[PDB]
């Protein structure tokens, strides 16, 4: 029953056969100290060529072997404040950081590793390796793990790798298409036969129940478009596009930085609590931003970019939310809504209601279905500002 | 997916109420040493008047008693090489041969009994009777059995029979209509709702699955028309029309004999292996038969009668098949296809596809049904050449 | 300059994007003593489920493990008369026969293994295994090999396989699409500038050279359609459809058998020497087959099926050829010719001639290109009669 801004702002394109294909270019250079990954929503995997940045694997350029080694790592997720390794415990895993920041405290907090960093190199070769620093995850993120035993097995598999390891001991174009499959929001509406036979003259309680069902389906559509793992702007956004606040509250400097990272930003999406926090920051700074009109409707904006409320963005127990800056379009590579119309029996252009059966208890069943998905044409189309403290007040 | 010659050659007539009636005349004369039977597909029963050929029942002409005695016999089937009775074992059954040939070897192979023969007469009267010959079934067939105890019970039932038996101890017209009931080929097609909602623009996978279902139904129709027991040309063919090969391979003399037994033969039906064997025999004899055109299609023929391949004719493990010679028509008494059109919801003139229900798992069910049967107006419309050796090669 | 029957008889269909897709159903049942394979032209691979017919692998039904084991076998080809294994040599390989016949002579010729047979079971488990029979390949064919070491490695990889092996020691539907890529026949025509400037009034020697080039390209097209390994009727034909002659000369019984295996055969393709041998056999048998008219052209035929000469079918040094029986069509699943028209610069509907450059020596270069391929919709569309002795004369 709430306002659905993402549904009415994202353009909808018609897929054929319930599938879509997006061609991805992944530019990456070796030697720069950062490992680049391939991300498919929430599932991530290291680029096989990038894997060569590791010294113990430098100058090895057999595509088969690198691909196998890349395939044998395991993805793990860590929450804020969770301890991953502890000082004193023997080291047996190589950790490649894909997202988040992790502060390492030695026996003296050395520094904080971030996206593209590695720790655990020496643990791979010798069995005497011991963790001398404690890594505490300051921010939630992902991390790839390469076990010593698996790499040893791969070494015992390829003779070329043995010889290269024994000898050492003494812009790249990568095309890989991404396939999007239409997800379904489905439900069963059970209407008693009496309610369909009698209550049908001045208003249809069947039609009113169907409208309520459609509204619930649309709310689920928005919640999935925001929070789903395979597709979904919160999770299926490039790791480089996700920024951290300088101080924690959503100061206007953070909004300027969020607008810096991409061209032609269309709008901001944030929780209403987050919008209140941004307004508090604006009042503290003493500036009054203008409001712009979209569709004959006035809306708060920053630098002319409208800020739209979305209640489906989660609020963490620590009262920290996130802000999304995103451009929409097909001619300009942005975010599109994949949706198939022309269904066999449409109550609405995107909907399909079909009579299922009548039970022995005289209850008619209807199947209400809609098919939807989201596509991001280029990586630099959605930026996310994370860990935004929304419970800060002037003191 | 194979060619269906029987479906496209048999004329189809429309039955009313799903039933058909065929009037049968069964001419039979007494005293000629052969017992005539009434055959309804695979179920056979002795004519009550013919039962009088037995000496111990000669001159008894009470219709009630003869009908009762005829009703109290049991039909049994025997395969090739199976031993039915053994020398030394006491005789307690009267056996009337309805089909097949059985060679009797005494203590010296006496002869071979055939259709209409009887053995076990004396076993009926006295209890001292003992089998002095071993009957080995050279060919598969049927056989009626009259037990001594049942006949004794019938004797103890009718006073007239007692007096006639005590005294002895010191062209007929029979009309009996045959009723044909339409059989059904039915199936359930389960199509997922997603496959019906999305995959429907450039080609319908629902329609393609329906076409595959229809093809499977047609294949089952042919297999039943050939091999079914109630109706079906292989089994519902007159015992006099079934011939045995003189040598075992399908020599052209056998085809001439098969064409001799009936007037206006329409075509031959045989397995493709059988057609290859016939071609081998033709090449061995040195004659090259002509080919005739039906429906603008050239086809091998013998004496101008086309020979059509049918893969539904079974091949026995001994590599022996059968050939069918049959005439089709309604104005000329032959073989007709009973089929009812004008169904409530027809995808095809003979078909009926109806939506059944949608399951809780969002699977749509369709019921695909067709109604069919076969009728043989006169006994001399289908002839069968049996035990045709199809694995014979020149040496 | 010769007659090109295959070019003018095969229907040509237009592919989109230079690629075609054929959906294959591979029905196979386990326990019947024959292993079924998947064939892609000349490359063959064992079905993973069929691999379970081996006792030492019976009841193991892990799809991953079976797929891995199937992937780790090696395909080998053997010619007629070549010895593969010898008596006395230690056994270290499991051999699965995919095509051809191999006679095994023990210390006494035991028998002849054929397609779907296996020999070398016990060699897999123990290292004491020794070949006690000599296998001589009577006919050319293929053979899959499974080494003992590879299977042992797979066992050491999967814990489930170890447990199943330790315990033992104490119709299936498989869909897999086939992709056809258009092959190219290309050439460069070098015409001197003087020949293009002067010899152009009454006849164009440039155009005459182009016609000769086109004829050579068409001859190469036919030779590839017949003899190519990836596609090509001689090699890309089902192993079950390939038959062996009963005696060696192409007797009419062999032609009858070749017509038996498939429905609606369109024509025969054979070398003119093979056609002469068939005519000699016909004269010896004393039968004179009729001739039929296609396209207003009379042609020899057998059972009404025209026999077309093709000089591109190889003749072996032993003077043995092969005969092809094949049906053509798209509505009836047969053999189609994949070809793309509408090229950017067409001299002919299927051709493309493009000016390349003019050399410093004043020689104009032209690029003449054509794109073609062959598709076989169903396995039972091409049958091959092999090892046909064509040098047999009456004596
Ligand atoms: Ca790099
Ligand atoms: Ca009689
Ligand atoms: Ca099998």
């Amino acid at each position: 029953i709430t306002s659905r801004w993402l549904l009415r702002m994202l353009p909808w394109v018609e897929t054929k056969g319930g599938a879509y294909r997006v061609n991805r270019r992944l530019t990456f250079t070796v030697g720069d100290g950062r490992v680049e990954f391939v991300q498919d929503g929430s599932t991530v995997r290291v680029i096989p060529q990038e894997l060569g940045e590791l010294a113990l694997l430098r100058d090895f350029d057999d595509a088969e072997v690198l691909s196998a080694i890349a395939d044998r790592c395991v993805q793990r997720d860590f929450r804020a404040g969770e301890t991953l390794v502890e000082r004193g415990t023997a080291a047996d895993e190589l950790h490649l950081i894909a997202h988040g920041r992790i502060g390492q405290a030695s026996a003296v907090t050395l520094d904080v590793l971030a996206d593209g960093d590695r720790f655990g190199e020496h643990a791979l070769l010798d069995e005497d390796a011991r963790w001398s620093q404690t890594a505490t995850a300051e921010t939630s993120g992902t991390l790839l793990t390469l076990s010593r035993a698996d790499f040893a097995a791969v070494v015992a598999n390829s003779p070329a790798l043995r010889s290269h390891l024994a000898a050492f001991t003494a812009a790249d174009y990568e095309l890989k298409p991404r396939e999007y499959e239409l997800s379904v929001a489905q439900t069963i509406l059970r209407v008693h036969t009496r309610v369909a036979d009698l209550y049908n003259g001045p208003m249809n309680q069947t039609e009113e129940q169907l409208r309520l069902t459609i509204e619930a389906l649309r709310e689920r559509q928005e919640h999935e478009l925001i929070n789903n793992r395979e597709f979904g702007l919160l999770h299926n956004a490039d790791f480089k596009q996700r920024i951290q606040t300088h101080s924690g509250p959503p100061t206007p400097d953070d909004l300027d930085e969020l607008l810096c990272r991409r061209r032609g930003t269309k709008f901001f999406l944030a929780h209403p609590r987050t919008i209140a926090a941004m307004g508090r920051e604006f009042n503290a700074r003493g500036l009054y931003p203008d409001h712009t009109d979209l569709g004959g409707q006035q809306v708060p904006a920053w630098r002319g970019v409208p800020i739209l409320p979305c209640g489906k963005i989660p609020i963490t127990p620590e009262r920290t939310s996130s802000i999304l800056a995103l451009r929409t379009g097909e001619e300009d590579q942005g975010v599109i809504g994949l949706r198939q119309t022309g269904l066999p029996d449409e109550y609405e252009p995107g909907l399909s209601v079909r009579f299922m059966n009548i039970d022995e208890k005289a209850i008619i069943s209807y199947l209400v279905s809609t098919y939807y998905s989201a596509a991001i044409l280029v990586p630099d189309a959605v930026g996310v500002l994370e860990n935004v403290q929304i419970a800060n007040w002037p003191r």
